[PDB]
């Protein structure tokens, strides 16, 4: 959008700060005024010396030093609290925005990337909100004040002033733009700096096994190369736009100096010199607009970038219905979905109804589809064609937060926070569950035998992504997390692939238990833990081919009975 | 360490930039020199106003212009080529020695604090090595050329201004003391945040499913107030720690002030006056010496910080042996291992010897130890009691390089780059193979059917960490990446832990062609793909129970035939 509709909402940031911002201004007066009055008062002691008592001078000298330190105080320390109070209002801003993201947002968008616009896009908008609106009405005015106090004197000699006026205004429009694309290049190159060795560090086993330390190291050199020259090419371009304009005013300025020299007849001193005088304070003013505007621009650049990602739709949430349990019916009805920007088809049309005390075992071949359909019920993905109904009720008009306090979910893909273990498996609407729910639930997951002997017991911590356990054990603590949760439906995605037979017997043993008090839907790839469910679904390339329980697709001689041996 | 030996190591990298410096110096002072030549030709060209050729003065006024501006060009281009270069070096030495810490490091370390260092502790350097050397050494010398002057013109009253010195070096130590410790805090908490927004943007599927919005927002404001805290504790330090010095001067000029009135007998004025005027110019140049003293402790932790890291001990790499091929021979001799800052043995006593053109299986339990034992192959964790040889050269004597190009891996954890899938597949050392050895190997691990229905086939995006294939795909992907490396030793980790019975026989029977010619190690869970294994390896709690073929242990009652069925 426009540049002035940008700096415009950012400054909407800066409202609650208005009476700190008065303060800092107030004690810089403070500070500024006493400077005439040291001096004034040193020359009247000094004066005093060469010649009624002088004896009191020395007292006030502390007194106008303490009143200084006063002012200067106030004025660096309530322009912090600006400037801090800015920043932090962006980053909590921003933080609770990602929380709201669809899954597509994350899919296609590097970690680096998102972690990056927190942390060096954010600072990049201090400059252009505290520091440069001071300098541009304080320079401003006294550029304002001059030209009508010019005007005065002799309104013909200002016209030669007044035609260098479009002339800034033209260079002064085409490096704005200059600006404004360069600091856009500068925060994506840091981005990719970011990127980079966010990706390594993440994938340090791979780059350590198949050699390529020579392939990170060039990849990071590129991407470290550019953000130099790209900020270096920035630098260059405000080193010469500021000179150039100072030589605008002296060309000016001698152009002036021609015609007094013409025009000196029918004139004298007092007219001409308070003119020439008065016209060469116009340079310093001017000199620190132009260093202010590469800060104005970098901001600018910075804060569309931040309001870009506050303007990203968020997952739709137009729902209203709020229930406090469910009975845990599911029933899906002619469902077929395609992920967006993708024009292959994933299920093409999905029936069946689970009911409460139920299994539903999803089987097929990789790629099938068994995910996608489990991760519609809890709306990861949204769906336009079919109908999901959940107690009678289309998914879509619960509220987000209520329709997934009913779903307990295990996915493929286990992930588990640098914390304790009972920080893990009592995890955000379950936290601050009692300890004995806790190893209750670890007991079912049999999950209780290797936490008892972990160095600490169950505040051991597991380190990143849970490292410090092997596969097995891991995904055994999601599978806790889970059951802890309870919850009507349960939905099981690969629960047991890092599992040997008698784990997997133990787990299967325990989850009897649960059979009757929840829907169950299990996608299993291990054929031996789904053998007593009510109802088993063969999905192949996204149609449900065959149908029935253990014993009827074992007598039909299709797709389950070749998969099952 | 010191503090002097620390910004002493880091002015080392300033070194290579000396010209740069000198040349920005010169443009400086290049553009302080004109401002008196200017003041002095409009005050002459003023007074030839009111009252032999005075015409070339708008001229000379244009020449010093451009003269003025190519010194402030010099100097800020220069100056920032000096900044942005030591900036990059410190990131490209900071990048290059992740790539060869330890295992360890990773695991004990969030990838939020090392995004940090790179990213926010390498900017905080800057200006305690080109802003501060300029003042210091400017205002240093200011400081000791009056205190002379004032020596030369009555060293008694120099008595009372030597006076304080004493109390100003006290207070600067103290205020640098406090400055150190409030940058190490700053640094540290902005770690936090940055560890915790990688830490929400990694698992956003788990806070998304099992609720915990409200939690992580709280725990992103908890560490931005910190920070923000910290961060306003130093700024106000400063602010008070700077009128406080100037306070102390104007306290020692008021008692100097009040000597002179008692002392003005036997002098008059040129001699008093003078020296009262001298004194009157060391409050500036204090002034500036104390606001440089935050940036220079700043920029000192900063370089701790980094120099941390930079000293950090790397893996060892004493070994010299290098060979271009080896027969691929494996053998285990009496190992025992457990990992490090943990009392807890993995390992007790493994031995067991595995001839080229061999299958070994290891099978057991989960926690048992297999991808403990398989991990000390590739030395990924030193080990202590035992010996590992590879072609009868114990395997610390190779380099790590050499050693780890003769070994494939296929880790139970499958991680995959943003790129494209023939990239990933041939990655690093197999980088720029020909498309057609890519697909071979493609089509061994069975992933050749799902590639060609890609959009793009073999150039398609699979996103972060591959999220935009399902997991079973991603597996083959990896074993495909290992398939191409072709290597003396292959291990599998779980490599069908993700796959349906179709597709482990597919693999299986592709594996069998290339057994001839290297020796595999396997680790399963499912033994159905490890029937036909030479030797078979039963381990519980760190030990080999049981081995033998599938005949000699189903003959055996033990382990393997619970295990089994
Ligand atoms: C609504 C906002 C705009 C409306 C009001 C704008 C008018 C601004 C009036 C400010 C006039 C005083 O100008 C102010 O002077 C002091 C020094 O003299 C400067 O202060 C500067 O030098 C001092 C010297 O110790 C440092 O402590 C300080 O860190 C530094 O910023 C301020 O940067 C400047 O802003
Ligand atoms: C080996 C290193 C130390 C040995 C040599 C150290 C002596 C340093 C001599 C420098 C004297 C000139 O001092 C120099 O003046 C100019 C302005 O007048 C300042 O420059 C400052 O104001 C100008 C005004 O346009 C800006 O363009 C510039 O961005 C800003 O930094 C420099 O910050 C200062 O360093
Ligand atoms: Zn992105
Ligand atoms: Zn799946
Ligand atoms: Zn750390
Ligand atoms: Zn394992």
């Amino acid at each position: 959008p426009s540049s002035l509709k940008i700096y415009f909402r950012l400054l909407g940031y800066v409202k609650p700060y208005i009476g700190m911002f008065l303060l800092s201004i107030v004690g810089f007066l403070i500070f500024a005024s006493t400077q005439p009055m040291l001096a004034g008062i040193l020359k009247y002691f000094v004066d005093g010396l060469s010649n009624h008592l002088v004896y009191a001078v020395p007292l006030l000298i502390i007194l106008i030093a303490a009143w200084q330190g006063l002012g200067s105080f106030l004025g660096n320390f309530f322009l912090a609290k600006v400037s801090l109070g800015l920043v932090h209002d962006l980053r909590v801003a921003l933080f609770n925005k990602l929380l709201v993201l669809p899954n597509r947002y994350f899919d296609t968008h590097s970690s680096g990337h998102l972690i990056s616009r927190i942390t060096f896009n954010v600072t990049m908008v201090t400059g252009a909100a505290t520091d440069a609106i001071k300098v541009v009405i304080r320079e401003g005015l006294t550029v304002v004040f001059l030209f009508l106090y010019l005007l005065w004197m002799n309104w013909k000699l200002t016209l030669v002033m007044l035609a260098i006026l479009p002339v800034i205004a033209v260079m002064v429009t085409t490096a704005s733009r200059k600006f404004r694309k360069q600091s856009k290049k500068i925060q994506v190159a840091m981005g990719d700096v970011t990127h980079v060795a966010s990706e390594t560090i993440q994938g340090y086993r791979v780059v350590r096994s198949f050699g390529g330390e020579a392939y990170e190291e060039k990849r990071f050199l590129d991407a470290s190369q550019s953000n130099t020259d790209k900020q270096l090419r920035m630098t260059k371009t405000g080193a010469v736009y500021t000179p150039m304009l100072q030589l605008v005013i002296y060309v000016a300025m001698a152009i002036l100096m021609f015609l007094v020299l013409w025009l000196r007849g029918d004139a004298s001193a007092g007219d001409l010199v308070a003119y020439i005088t008065a016209a060469g304070l116009l340079p310093k003013p001017i000199r620190q607009l132009s260093e202010v505007s590469s800060t104005v621009q970098r901001g600018v650049a910075g804060a569309e970038s931040i309001f870009e990602q506050l303007d990203e739709a968020a997952e739709e949430d137009q729902g209203t219905v709020e229930k406090e349990r469910v009975s845990g019916r599911l029933e899906v009805r002619n469902l077929s979905f395609r992920y967006p920007g993708t024009d292959k088809q994933v299920l093409d049309d999905i029936s069946f109804i689970a009911e409460p005390g139920q299994m539903i075992a999803l089987v097929g071949r990789s790629g099938s589809g068994k995910s996608t359909l489990a991760n519609l019920v809890p709306r990861f993905y949204q769906h336009n064609d079919g109908k999901i109904l959940l107690d009678g009720v289309e998914v879509e008009d619960y509220r987000l937060r209520n329709l997934r306090r009913h779903i307990a979910l295990v996915t493929q893909q286990v992930t588990l926070f640098n914390d304790s273990v009972a920080n893990n498996i009592a995890y955000g609407d379950l936290a601050g569950a009692p300890r004995e729910e806790i190893e209750r639930a670890a007991k079912a997951a049999n999950a209780k035998e290797f936490i008892d002997n972990l160095p600490q017991g169950f505040d051991t911590e597991v380190g990143e992504n849970g490292v410090l356990l092997s596969g097995g054990q891991r995904q055994r603590l999601a599978i806790a997390r889970a059951l802890l949760k309870d919850a009507p439906l349960l939905i099981l995605d690969e629960a047991t692939s890092a599992l040997d037979t008698e784990s997997e017997r133990h787990i299967q043993a325990a989850l009897d238990e649960v059979m009757k008090g929840r829907t169950t839907l299990v996608i299993a790839h291990r054929l031996s833990t789904i053998e007593k469910a009510d109802l088993i679904l063969v999905m192949d390339q996204g149609q449900i081919v065959e149908r029935g329980s253990h014993a009827e697709l074992l007598a039909q001689n299709g797709h389950y009975a070749r998969l099952h041996a």
